[PDB]
């Protein structure tokens, strides 16, 4: 017997930020999640996430990245949970052979971002512990860094709940009933109605958007990360070892300095197993590639960080065909907002995305330019049933 102004289905990275933005404005909000966020079944665990401003995936993301950065600094002041450490982020690759490095550089010039350019031995000299070939170049961004993702979601949840948002946990939404002036969700624990709906189910968008008559290629991937015992005199955040995202011959890798001796953390971005979010094996090490793809990079480029494996985590990406996000109104229902396909690089924007989703749900528009995320773009290959 409780109607809400807005219902958010999937209270993870994007949904919880939207919840916070809505509650902050006195909008009566219900957030429904299959688990109890933050948790380890979706796409936000593993402790840390890189935030970069000069953007190799595309200079068009810079404004949202800068706005999200300002929002993370705001969240830091609002909660007791740790949000952001300014490790700086290093990007490198073989000279003239990395579109990612090249666009990162173009993006920095175009938006007058503060960065250092260096190459070859200068990289190895500046950061003891990194060993790249002399034909590599790099762009270092000193003011970007690392977000503590589970902390972000927990903080947004606590702040939203304090302002009246309701969070219904361990409740899987199974179907939707959309009409011109209201929305309704169906779950085993009951059904709920509101004026607006935000759909942000992460990897499960690939299985449940068809319940909203949408047919968009969204492929979930199993992506692991490992924490390794390292030489702390070289890889500690305390001695300014940076976060990094780099391109080598076999693909892109990303990583984090050791924080409080937790060990250097590394992930291989280019490869992952195609999986289903309900049958993915969440145990690290069950595939030999889990650990060997990581050590292959470490022994070659960060040799002092290739010690004993201290911890592993398994998490998921949800890729669109062009690897750009989907943030838009449902093409047939202006009272339904969709947030999907973050393709392994959406967390850093979740604060800004929460803002965009709030604006779309409340007004049908946003002050942000989000055309590159249009649900109607051809490169997406979208359609209705
Ligand atoms: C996995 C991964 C991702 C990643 C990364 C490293 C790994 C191993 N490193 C990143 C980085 O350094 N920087 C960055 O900017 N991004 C990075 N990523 C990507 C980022 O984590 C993802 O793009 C982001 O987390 C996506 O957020 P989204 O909100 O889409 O996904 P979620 O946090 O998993 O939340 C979805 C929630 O919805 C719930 N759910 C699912 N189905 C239902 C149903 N049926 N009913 C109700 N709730 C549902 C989930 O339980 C989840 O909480
Ligand atoms: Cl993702």
């Amino acid at each position: 017997s409780t109607h809400f102004d807005v219902i958010v289905v999937g209270a993870g990275s994007m949904g919880m930020a939207a919840g916070y933005q809505l509650a902050k404005q006195g909008v009566k909000t219900l957030l429904v999640d299959a688990f109890d966020p933050p948790h380890t079944n979706g796409s936000h665990h593993g402790d840390t996430r890189i935030i970069r401003h000069a953007y190799g995936e595309g200079r068009e993301y810079v404004p949202l990245a800068l706005r999200s950065q300002e929002l993370w600094y705001e969240l830091e002041k609002e909660t007791h949970h740790k949000i952001f450490t300014k490790t700086g982020v290093l990007v490198f690759g073989p000279k003239g052979e990395s579109a990612f490095v090249a666009e990162t550089m173009e993006a920095a010039k175009e938006h007058s971002l503060t960065v250092d350019l260096l190459e070859g031995d200068e990289i190895n000299k500046r950061w003891p512990g990194i060993t790249v070939p002399e034909n590599y170049n790099a762009i270092f961004e000193p003011n970007s860094g690392v977000l503590f993702s589970e902390n972000c979601i927990r903080a947004y949840r606590e702040l939203a709940e304090a302002r009246g948002a309701k969070v219904l946990t361990h409740t899987r939404v199974e179907d939707f009933d959309i009409s011109p002036d209201s929305v309704k969700i169906e779950t085993a624990n009951g059904s709920y109605t509101a004026d607006k709906l935000i759909v942000s189910m992460g990897a499960w968008n690939s299985k449940l958007l068809s319940k909203l008559n949408l047919d968009i290629p969204l492929q979930p991937y199993r992506q692991v990360v490992g924490f390794f015992e390292s030489d702390e005199s070289k890889y500690s955040n305390d001695i300014d070892f940076p976060g990094f995202m780099v391109e080598v011959p076999n693909g892109i890798y990303y990583g984090f300095p050791s924080f409080g001796g937790c060990g250097l953390k590394l992930g291989y971005h280019t490869f992952g197993q195609k999986i289903d979010p309900d049958t993915i094996n969440r145990e690290f090490g069950v595939y030999p590639e889990d650990e060997s793809n990581l050590r292959a990079f470490l022994e070659e480029y960060m040799p002092g960080a290739n010690g004993e494996l201290k911890r592993g985590a398994v998490c998921m990406y949800t890729k669109t065909l062009d690897e750009h996000f989907i943030i838009d109104l449902h093409p047939e229902h202006s009272n339904v907002v969709i947030a999907a396909g973050f393709s392994g690089h959406g967390f850093k924007f979740s604060s800004g995305v929460g803002e965009v989703l709030s604006q779309l749900a409340l007004t049908g528009k946003t002050e942000h330019d989000i055309s590159i995320f249009s649900i109607n773009r051809p490169a997406l290959k979208e359609s209705l049933q």
